């Protein structure tokens, strides 16, 4: 049905649409769009050019691993069911020429689709055009045509016509690059991931082609008695056995790793065996960079902690600090930070007011409804105050508060014991969801008992010019806290 | 005694479980949950689950060792001494997968061990149980059993069956992983020289395994005439020379060296080579990387140094500062940082103020204790001053104070000697723990005297306008000065 | 014509020079610094000196591939043919040496030309006048005629005379990283790329002179029956399959591949091998070095905001947030970054007035040109206006406003749909483009309807703090506004 | 002298000293420290200490290199011209030994030298000296003077005893990282050029002794018919051609590269061989990884600079930024950071006030001595104002001022062309070295001319605000103003 078959050819609503235009509307405004070319125009977002890319990317990755292996290993690439794979594949990958005319194209540049066709056809008959064509068209049957208008040299020039066909790894490398740009504004694949996954597919399509090569050029000279194939008498072996061996060079010469059973003898198969070291061990190195990425991407948050802590350790060493205070710095790092790193500050900035509002209602909101200033209070004011607190983590032995000292804020325990050393009673045990300093935020004096940590204390802090900051918002709750 | 049995399974109080729970008491709360289930649940981080995981990490990196090469280089893996090890190791991993039904899970997503018996067995019967049974229940031996209810094709099929034991690489890279994740909550290892020993590991296992397979893969097809074990005459040498040199293979492809004698005749010893060289040289690659990051972990603070100061000279050259200033730039960050980068400011932000209070008294109490200013002064209002210094080096010529300025800030010497060039006298060497600019303080005019540094002078220096902010803070100070 | 003549061997009027002195005045202060000197500078960033370089660098190429074969593979550098291209060429190279006595250079430690013909000639011959003369003056030929003034032992002495042509190598590193610091202060390559073909180029031509110098020690040596070439049995092959067997050998050197046919049987020739794999495997070292650092300046943002996120995921954690919310704030950074790191802050700081204004105008006016508060008012102030406007995401549920809140910013729909789900009407879905809030910045009032994000909102958000902040800098607006 | 003998085992009055210490004073401080031993301690930072470790360093290279050659490749280690030379050397070393015991130690965990000899002695007994020890006394001549009180047993096992001499790479690993920490902190040499220079010594070394091993475990097994000694049937060949190839092996398993002329035969060739491979591809992969971090150490600010931009183009197309307007803003970077990454205001805050107060003056002193506002003001006013200029960038067509706006801030020229585009006047075209905007100081009204950059201006510019700000430090001045 025909509104069907044009809802295809248009960016759909879908996850990745509305946050790549980032509304509905915006998806609509550009499907709006589209409908301005006579069907002369598939966008690139859209489901037909996903769906014609997938297929185009599992017909494409069995066509450049098929063919190689067909010019190269086997005799009469004429025959019925070779000619039948090649002329349905080549209309496929003529289809998908056509289809490029009317294709739109992502303009990284502008971040707009180009989605109209004169100006579609234009570019792309000046950027790939000669490639996909080259590489869609079948020349080598065509080739046979004419010189069926010698039989040892065409059956050698059709198989480097043949090896045109692989320029279709240019769309490949394309749509695979398009299809990763769109996954990741879809799944947020980890970088080095989907790019270790390209070069192991290059590698494993490079080492294939060297692989092919390694025979093919052998064969294009009728295997002299100098080469590898003959040297190893296996010009007659099957199919199977010369790929096996031929790939087992390529891909020693690629993971680097030695030759075949001898090094070249002749200056054709020592050539290409050159060629397929430097784009082998160019790979590898390719390859080591992209493990090294891969493996610097997976630890990063942990590495990024260890640096942080090492200039710590670096402040503590150019103050020359005693090893009993440093030992002390490392074990407040460790219950302050849990060996992870962010900056809370940041973090929460880059946050919406609601989403910073639920954390701080999770982290906080349990500590602070304990409290008799706030069990009371309003839920707006409240999640106001709760953004003021700040966490602080005191070690064993540490006085959170002196007597006699001002009290400049107050404290909610999150977690740890802390004990009120009054001047005239027993210490208190403050557990966890204690509060004490509170004195501080009504009466503007100095400390009544001191109180420090007897375990490693995770405490809440609320600074009185804090408070005030807020109840400045709240005249409401400030009259009513002025009653008490 | 049933208390001592149960307490195992419990997550205990000890340094990692009061630092990943947060308090004592947080931990007693997760005991008093674990306590639910009829002993069904033991906890994640309980003693049992460690000393568990500990016997049965030394038991499956025993057994993937010792599997890999029985059921390769030696004849009859019916035989007593042997099926004593597997039924016995078999039991012990049987013990193992029922104890993964009540052995909670770490939630990595909440941050919680899931902890209950239903939901860890529906949990893990979709996670890893067909991996965990299949190389749990001893499926060779199985087999036998069956078969006797043909030896040449038993013997085969049966050593296929046996290497599905080596799925206990699962649990083995599980277990490391856990206790991994536990370790660095517990002892703060450097993240790359953890993950360079998983590797050294898994290549000295993958190594091993592959080690095995190039003679397994012979020997499973009766060592045919063109396989490397036939070709070097070696199917009746000693299991130790056998595995000798068919590790020295796995590891020539691994390490990206070689192969044996010759390069491979046939075609599944050439796939097998090809294997072998494809996991070598991804193991390699991975190692690499691992090498790569370990590196740049363990000179990461010099580094990031040099990267600083590298900014430095670029910020010189855009500004086309005269060599004889960068040099002095230069003398100037070598003297101010000694080669060593943190953020000052950063870092005593992340700490708590007793642990501030500490270091600032360590740098500065015993620069301000020789001032008559604060040597007679209270030890809360001086704790309150010293954070209000900032440090500062001059260079040797640099007027720290000229005659006739206003003094906006007042300093003492940490080291160097800094003259007083007084407008009437000679040249005064104040020497390191001296103090000068001091009645800029007091009586808010113009400097007297020019002072300027005779070496490279460490100075704290305390501006008016912070000192002024602390004795808003101590108003009874602020009334004593006044009194001079 | 002189005026032509002389306007070539001054820093001309061009998109480098206006950047490196900064503006066209700063280049004719330079121009007129360089008339100074008799001719007797040419200024390093000048036409012809750049031309000159230029002509030099494709000799110097030319001359490094083409001497160490020449010296290696030939017999008879003597004849006409062979000299008339060295004293040629060491014509070239000793115009070259001459231009360098009158040259200028770029002192990066001044960033100045040094540009004075005294201050030029003691710098050049303090610094490569030695490896310069050495490799410009045919000390070859000077031999012969010297020696004309034992056949064996002269052309022995000969090639290795003539390889201090080699030494032109020094000019082509110096040459080349010139024309690429010039360079990337034109283009802006990407470091890493220049880098790898910096060092590409030279893995060739090491590649290349090992490849020499594997049959060079050969040679020199009368081809010694221990040696490769004679093992091989081509001393008398053409000089194109010795150089192509001899490459071969310092390319799986390099590469890390193998050997020749055979392990190196004679004692000088396992040396040269030793050299050639120091040479070569120190080459793929630092090869796979850039390869890296290619490949991490390439997905460094992706890589950047990966690493950002994990700190994200990393504060959740700390925090221990419930999965629900975790996943809440992926949904969130997903849609407020959509992969990508800046900071707008930084960036924006970092930019002049007129294009922060032009950024914020195509990103904003069209958002407030629909308000009856800016469509009536001036250019200028809603210029001022737009650059207070914060952007913030609101994910669907997301209260925006609360009803009874107070009204402490107003918003601006630039993408979504955000429903006011008022107190006594049906919820208006408002659109894209529309805005809310509003009242808030005239009456000073808590909200009179709560509005809701319905789909991920994009919105733009004007707090009255600040916008009373720009309104204090246009008081006619303000007494406008003030009349409703 | 006693007291020049006394003053080289004192820490000396030095650049690293005088550095480390901080201050003239606070090396005396630790030369009257070093005082209260009976000459039983030396300093580690003192010249005896680092003479005594350079002889040390060339006596232990040197003894590293000749014994592993010595013991392997020479019969009668017993002779005179070699237990001289064991003799001499292990006296050096058992001097050093004792010197141990009276040599300080750098507590790096508390930033002082330990210098008490009861302390250090106890200190070293427990940390090395089990290892100096074994590898100081000459224990293959103990053994020899035992026996004295079976031949070619006792020359097998003496061979294996005199390697314990090789327990003197602990102490080259050791003197080698104490004196490149003392160099670090004297010549700032860069991190990864110092560890690539570690590790190609290391390489070497362990190649050199891979090299030995090579050949003495045939050796010590009597050159048995299976190992590559025989095979190669060089058991008779020279020292050298034997170290040649047995180096030449290890070299091949170091740098990735091959083995002898045959994989190995016999099992301890072998498993030499594979420790060998596992020993030389570690340091390969070290090597790699090292290499890695000196090229991004090298182009480390490039390297900034380039993910700097990167996050303006994910600014610019989060934004979905014009092509034009992104070029624009390219343009913008490429002359306000001309490919340079730093932090002007970071650096600056880094730096003292002199040299801060230096910089400046050399940036813009020029630039406003041309003001007729500044030209006759006091050059300690002057000093303060050129502080407050903000350094801007204004590509052509940009209006730096626009007539009628609010005149917020006056500028400077530093370079480019600004058009004064004045009502009712031609277009003055302000050259380098001018300034405008200067009525907005003085008479606080809109401009009264639009000023547009007709070149890339480089401006520094003074905003009113902080020229308010500065005078406020100056009232006399203020007054003088106030004048005109
Ligand atoms: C005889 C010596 C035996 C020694 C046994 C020690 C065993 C300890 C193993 C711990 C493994 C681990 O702790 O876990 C490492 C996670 O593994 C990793 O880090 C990286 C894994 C990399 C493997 C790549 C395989 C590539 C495949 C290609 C297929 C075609
Ligand atoms: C003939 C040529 C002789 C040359 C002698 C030069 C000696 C200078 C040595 C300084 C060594 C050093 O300065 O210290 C480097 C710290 O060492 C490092 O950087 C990295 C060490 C890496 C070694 C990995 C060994 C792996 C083992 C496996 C066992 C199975």
């Amino acid at each position: 049905m025909q509104r069907q078959f044009t809802s295809m050819l248009q960016p759909g609503v879908n996850k990745f649409s509305l946050r790549m235009f980032g509304s509905q509307k915006a998806v609509e405004k550009e499907q709006e769009r589209v409908k301005t070319a006579g069907f002369w125009i598939i966008h690139p977002y859209s489901d037909f050019r996903f769906y014609w890319d997938l297929i185009m990317l599992i017909m494409m990755v069995g066509n450049l691993v098929i063919i190689p292996v067909g010019i190269t290993f086997f005799t009469e690439q004429t025959t019925t069911p070779w000619i039948i794979f090649n002329v349905a594949s080549d209309t496929v990958f003529l289809l998908d020429l056509i289809m490029n005319f009317r294709t739109g194209t992502v303009n990284e540049d502008s971040s707009e689709i180009i989605l109209d066709p004169k100006v579609i056809k234009m570019n792309y008959l000046k950027s790939w055009f000669v490639v996909d064509f080259i590489s869609s068209i079948p020349v080598d049957y065509i080739f046979l045509i004419v010189e069926k208008g010698r039989a040892l040299r065409i059956v050698r020039f059709t198989k480097i016509l043949s090896l045109l066909r692989l320029l279709r790894l240019s769309r490949l490398i394309r749509y695979i690059h398009q299809w990763e740009e769109i996954f990741h504004m879809t799944y947020d694949l980890a970088s080095a991931v989907v790019r270790i996954f390209n070069l192991i597919g290059m590698m494993l399509l490079l080492c294939h082609w060297d692989g092919c090569l390694q025979f093919l050029v052998p064969l294009l000279q009728d295997f002299p008695p100098d080469c590898w194939v003959s040297l190893n008498e296996m010009v007659n072996d099957s199919w199977g056995k010369q790929y096996s061996y031929a790939l087992f060079k390529a891909m020693s010469h690629m993971l680097c790793i030695g030759y075949g059973a001898q090094a070249p003898v002749s200056m054709s198969d020592l050539w290409i065996t050159m060629l397929s070291m430097i784009v082998g061990a160019t790979c590898y190195a390719m390859f080591v960079g992209h493990a090294t990425a891969l493996i610097q991407s997976l630890d990063s948050s942990r590495r990024q902690y260890q640096e942080k802590y090492k200039q710590v350790e670096q402040y503590m060493s150019f103050h020359k600090l005693p090893a009993d205070m440093r030992q002390k710095i490392h074990d407040y790092y460790e219950h302050r930070y849990q060996g992870k790193i962010f900056d809370e500050e940041n973090i929460l900035n880059e946050l919406n007011d609601p989403l910073r509002e639920e954390i701080v209602n999770f982290n906080c909101r349990k500590l602070v409804a304990t409290m008799p200033l706030f069990a009371n209070a309003d839920p707006n004011f409240v999640t106001a105050m709760l953004s003021k607190l700040r966490f602080e983590v005191f070690q064993p032995g540490d006085y959170i508060i002196r007597e006699g000292a001002v009290g400049k804020k107050m404290y909610f325990i999150q977690h740890g014991v802390a004990g009120v050393i009054t001047k005239s009673s027993k210490e208190m045990k403050l557990t966890d969801g204690s509060y004490f300093g509170e004195i501080c935020l009504l009466t503007k004096g100095r400390r009544t008992a001191s109180v420090r940590a007897d375990t490693y204390c995770r405490l809440y802090s609320l600074s009185v010019d804090n408070f005030n900051e807020v109840l400045e918002e709240y005249p409401m709750m400030r009259r009513a806290f002025e009653t008490v």
